[PDB]
């Protein structure tokens, strides 16, 4: 599709068989999702936005359909506002910026 | 133009005559430059991401000229680690998401 910016390019996603929207973005160098469950072993890792750091678990491996677009790369848990798919999913659903 | 993502997505600003860099950032709702002075009255205002709420300067109706192309908007100037140019400028220069 073509998303325009007048309102938050919010999607639907699909993760462990859940439907969750998030915010496509592009300022994300990661892809975060609000505190859940997801299956194996995480690492540690800290990230910074605009107020400040905050710790989150960093899970590998991990199959997020978006928008009807599979996708398997790494997933971060945390407390972050909302879910956000940055820069490390867009580039595999082959999203690119338009002007 | 057309912008992968592989990389953050920075641009080349031009505001009051300085020339910057910022980061095209679909997931940001406003714009917000590290500190700097605008010419006019501001209003504070707090704005949150990750991380929490950082307290700003509102200018309205500044002018702006990214890539070449001129916008007009809200401007934010407080602590911010990157320029970012949020989507209230990012609708005013056609910019859109495609996948
Ligand atoms: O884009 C980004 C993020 C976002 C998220 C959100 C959304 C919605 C709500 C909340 C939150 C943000 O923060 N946004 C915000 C809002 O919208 C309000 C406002 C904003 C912004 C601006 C203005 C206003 C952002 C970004 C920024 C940055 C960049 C670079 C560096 C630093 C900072 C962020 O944060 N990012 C980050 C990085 O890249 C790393 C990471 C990882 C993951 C996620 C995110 C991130």
């Amino acid at each position: 599709p073509q998303i325009t910016l007048w309102q938050r390019p919010l999607v639907t996603i699909k993760i462990g068989g859940q439907l969750k929207e998030a915010l496509l973005d592009t300022g994300a160098d990661d892809t975060v999702l609000e505190e859940m469950n997801l299956p194996g072993r995480w690492k540690p890792k800290m990230i910074g936005g605009i107020g400040g750091f905050i710790k989150v678990r960093q899970y590998d491996q991990i199959l997020i359909e978006i928008c009807g677009h599979k996708a398997i790369g790494t997933v971060l848990v945390g407390p972050t506002p909302v879910n956000i798919i940055g820069r490390n999913l867009l580039t595999q659903i082959g999203c690119t910026l338009n002007f």
